[PDB]
């Protein structure tokens, strides 16, 4: 069950998991990202120093929630509101960090 | 029911509602115009709390844990969310700082 499109990425910003509503919002399937660099997929470039800002305060403890604009696959530019969460593993440390994004645009 | 404080862009309080003064054991009178970081961060952390308490952007919001510090001088381990307030011309005039009754870890997402 998936109730919106989710990211996990690892604390370098990493895709390390990338529901099949990501599939749909983004238009790339998991296997064809899995590994590579969030941020660089598909932050516009004069946005990745203040994107990689953000994911390095969140993985370090924060939560977020804000404008994030990105790049479909089709060149479309999609002004969403994302979540941004720490990941716990079962050791109950920070492993990742979750991109989730909401139905509203901003 | 929400502990809430409103900064202004200097850091000094200019809301402060009963869900605060049950939280923190102050009055709106007392603390109105009073700088909240040294109000109620211990010392040690201030430079810290100052850091990010300022830094948030229009159309974010921030949560996060906050230590503080009561009137009885009781430490207080919370979690804040931050939201910035915007004036007419939609400028950030203030941030909004309220509690949420949760640790970060149940706030985080989770790996099974």
């Amino acid at each position: 069950f998936e109730s919106q499109p989710c990211v996990s990425i690892d604390l370098r910003g990493n895709i390390t998991s990338w529901n099949r509503a990501a599939e749909q919002l983004y238009q790339f399937k998991e296997g064809e990202v899995m590994g590579r660099n969030l941020v660089d997929l598909i932050v516009p470039p004069n946005a990745k120093t203040a994107a990689l800002d953000t994911i390095m305060r969140v993985g370090q403890g924060e939560v977020w929630i804000g404008q994030f604009s990105c790049v479909r696959r089709d060149n479309a530019i999609l002004n969403t509101v994302v979540t941004q969460k720490p990941i716990l593993d079962d050791d109950q440390k920070i492993s990742g960090i979750s991109v989730c994004t909401e139905p509203y645009s901003m």
